[PDB]
């Protein structure tokens, strides 16, 4: 997008939930003087791509096409319990399983 | 419902429990236009969704029909590494022997 | 009492410790407009039941007519080092152990 | 102690440190109306008594008699470092053992 | 790089995110009063050797030459479940296996 | 230490870093009432005994007579996901292996 601090940078930390931020996006998108097709296009393009990895994780898991409202439900437990739950035994479970991977 | 900023997107944090979302969600809901009705519709079937995949496990768990008083106190330890004491335990027990899973 | 603000709903948190609970709930007796063995019925009956399952455990575990030095101290474990240092640490042992539960 | 607010109930959090709540212990004590010797009482008693149980196992442990230069530089590992890296680990591999405990 | 107040110490808490530093280094360079050279020297040699052991890491894994962009999306993934999971389920299994060490 | 406030004690919370203590530690002496020589006495021996075991620890092991700015650095890797990583990892394999000690 480009445009001067509203989407060049608008970015998810990690305890920022993916909910919180998108208004980061967009809020932050109502400062840029752009056009609708220049938003719209920063909704859809730097969203997904500079937005929390435990997300994009999920944006790419859940791909395009996804509503916000796909990409909310999903990124929602970004998080301790939501996500976490599943990412501590992702990498635990697997790497004592090292002997064998699949 | 669809009605500006409750329903479209009143959300429950990770950290932030089954009640502090509930003030929200009942909070947004007196900025809406809104009859009796408006807001009942409004409650169950947003609070169920857009909140909190561990209030929103509890409330799927509590069967729907259960009256808030009971999706407040099921999701009472919904908390922040409260619920979780149920939460991590099983994620962390279950994978771990090899692959079986019940 | 039934009281509103002060029974009905005073909860405790679950990041959160028996004491700032305990003085949501004594603090704010004083504003509701009830009779005084209302208000010793509710320290009684509400304080157990309406507070952070850390320590609402410990609660019925130290018991009923305990002394609050008692009630205070068990539930001051509550939050990380010390309530937390012991329980889903176990409970990892439980369930990984879940063949045979004792 | 009985004196208000100061040395009936002055608590330390789980998460609270030996010295935030040192600070709670004795700037409440400028604020009751006691006798220099009342005060001086209090800081004996209800210092070790009513906090926190991570620092009072110290407190216990460095045995009375110690001077509170001794119990806060003891106590300052009350924390997750210090003072957690110890117990979690020693109350995982007791137990794991427990057929023999010693 | 010793310039005033802004590479002298510029760094990185250990929780705080790459990015929220990263600012600090920023506008400090913008704070202080250096030359147009200085400050663009300042950003490469002060910007990694300051910065959190987590992201500090990170920098060494895009390998320099990286835009800052990739240390934007890079240093991103320094966090709990992206950076810290990794460090929480690598380094925990990967001494356990200590009696053969890759 | 004995001048007020800055080097009688100053302390290190567990999150606390490096850079929420220290500068403490920094902006006190400022203020503490010591002569030219004093302060540059109490920088080297109050810096490294009063501030978070963690850190404490490694100023200690880098060993006297590096700079603090090698202290700075090396006292910057404090943390969970730098400095717990491999504590974390360390300690409960360190025990686990307590058949033979080394
Ligand atoms: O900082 P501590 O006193 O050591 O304890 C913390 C704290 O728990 P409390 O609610 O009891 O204060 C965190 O709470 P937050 O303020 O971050 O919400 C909690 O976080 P979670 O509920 O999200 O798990 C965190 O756990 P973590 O570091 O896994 O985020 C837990 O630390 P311990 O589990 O290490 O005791
Ligand atoms: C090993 C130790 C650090 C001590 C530990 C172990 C596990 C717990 C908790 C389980 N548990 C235990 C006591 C009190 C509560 C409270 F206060 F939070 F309700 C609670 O949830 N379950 C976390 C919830 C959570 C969140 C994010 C990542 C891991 C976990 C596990 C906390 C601490």
């Amino acid at each position: 997008g480009g445009s001067p601090t509203s989407i060049l940078d608008i970015r998810q930390g990690p305890k920022e939930p993916f909910r919180d931020y998108v208004d980061r996006f967009y809020k932050t998108l109502r400062a840029e003087q752009a056009s609708q097709e220049v938003k719209n296009w920063m909704t859809e393009t730097l969203l997904v791509q500079n937005a929390n990895p435990d997300c994009k994780t999920i944006l790419k898991a859940l791909g395009p096409g996804a509503t916000l409202e796909e990409m909310m439900t999903a990124c929602q437990g970004v998080g301790g319990p939501g996500h976490k739950a599943r990412v501590l035994a992702e990498a635990m479970s697997q790497v004592t399983n090292t002997a064998t991977i699949m």
